[PDB]
């Protein structure tokens, strides 16, 4: 009577504590999500296995072969029980995995190098003095891509034909964009990773304030699980209680290394 | 069971009165966010429906006295309505009894300001008192405050549980009035989507600060097992992915704003 969690390393939501060559079982982890399921798992009444996901992915199905994988794929095959990570809350997961009410709220935002004189997505499409771009895959891009919005269209026409690229293999290339073009290059994120970097050192960049759009993280589980419902109601439990609240404080904000 | 029963609430602009609403029958009598998004979900799930007002006006709590419920919620549990359309939030206490489509609005609680002020965060009020701050007398704000073990919304609560005069007002629309007119020593902690629509609102002289202080949802709700549930949800994502919600709120709080820009 173990139940199976499977969870995704993405700090900090889920991290190898500094020791975890010398600790063993859930010991092991550490972050924002390792806290949330033992909360989850006392107020339902559980014990639980963590698993990090063998495939490291979040779960997409392959358009060719139907098949799920990442976390998505292992709560639909009959692997793991229950997912609680930050896993976003959309509809073709949606049709084949219960979600519960969202513990995270975010959306898409920008980031600029600290000191920049730009405060939103609509300053941004009206101008060409700033480049700004985003990863060169994944749901930020698709998003703009897909989007019927004029203003964001407009960015995603800008984006799409910009020489050279303003477009990055990953996160990490485009925070590090920021840092070194003093002002002139913008990048669109996730936006708890923009809090994340925002907090810590080198402390050079902000997120704007304002999303883009509106998503949400929520615990998932497979179709008819019997433990959907209670999990469901432990997630609001845990935000009126101030607890969700409180562990973002305690992972993003309260050992924060920029004062701001 | 061929027509599908809607109670929502009269709450701008999620659902009006039409100016020449008394020449009008039917769902026709009004117009709004909410009846947009009725609109959208009956044809995604392919059903008809009949768009009435809650009878007590309320969103749903149980009574002090009784336990019964009242508002929506009640009318869904006690069989009345198949289904509320409506800024009706997602709480523990509704959930257990009905059922809750993921959040097709996202909010929290937030700080009105008079345009032009020295101020935005929560923590800056906490740290200070020159400018007084305050909320609905009673409600989901004021129990946010009393209850939260976080230092700076404690700091907040200990001192406007004892601030004199008092901080708190009876209504909205004394809130809204008491920024307006303190020169900006008066801020008033409201949800983030009354704010926003009050700042579109004449006279234009009041302002959103932009971070929230907590993040809660509005929903569709239906009753438990209902058949409807399950399309209303993914109706609900399918919206908010193909950016349907994003447009709605944009009609109905900037371009039918008063301010704009
Ligand atoms: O469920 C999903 N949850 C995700 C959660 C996050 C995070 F922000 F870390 F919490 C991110 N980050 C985006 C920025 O760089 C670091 C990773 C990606 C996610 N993806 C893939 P995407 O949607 O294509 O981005 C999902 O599929
Ligand atoms: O489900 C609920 N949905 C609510 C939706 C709204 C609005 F913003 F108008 F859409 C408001 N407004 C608060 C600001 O002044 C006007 C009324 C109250 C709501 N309440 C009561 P509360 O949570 O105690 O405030 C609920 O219970």
């Amino acid at each position: 009577k173990t139940v199976v969690v499977t969870t995704i390393l993405e700090s900090p939501y889920v991290m190898m504590k500094k020791n975890h060559e010398m600790l063993e079982g859930n010991e092991r982890y550490e972050g924002y999500c390792v806290d949330l399921a033992a909360e989850i798992a006392k107020h339902c009444g559980f014990k639980y296995k963590l698993t990090i996901v063998g495939d490291g992915k979040y779960g997409a199905r392959d358009a060719d072969t139907k098949i799920w994988n990442g976390m998505v794929g292992e709560l639909v095959y009959g692997k793991a029980d229950i997912a609680i990570a930050p896993l976003t809350i959309t509809l073709v997961r949606e049709e084949v995995i219960d979600f519960s009410k969202p513990f995270m709220s975010l959306g898409i935002s920008i980031m600029i190098k600290k000191g920049t004189p730009i405060e939103s997505a609509e300053d941004l499409s009206k101008q060409t003095e700033i480049a700004y771009g985003t990863l060169d895959s994944g749901s930020t891009k698709e998003f703009f891509r897909r989007s019927k919005i004029a203003v964001f269209d407009k960015m995603w026409t800008y984006m799409r034909s910009a020489e050279p690229s303003v477009f990055v293999r990953t996160t990490a290339e485009g925070v590090a964009r920021v840092r070194k073009s003093k002002g002139k290059y913008a990048y669109l994120l996730e936006s708890t990773m923009n809090e994340y970097i925002e907090q810590r050192k080198p402390c050079d960049t902000m997120k704007v304030c304002g999303n883009l759009d509106s998503k949400g993280y929520g615990i998932a589980t497979p179709k008819g699980s019997s433990l959907g419902n209670a999990v469901n109601l432990a997630v609001l439990k845990l935000n009126e209680q101030g607890l969700l609240d409180k562990l973002k404080n305690k992972w993003w904000y309260d050992k924060g290394e920029c004062g701001s």
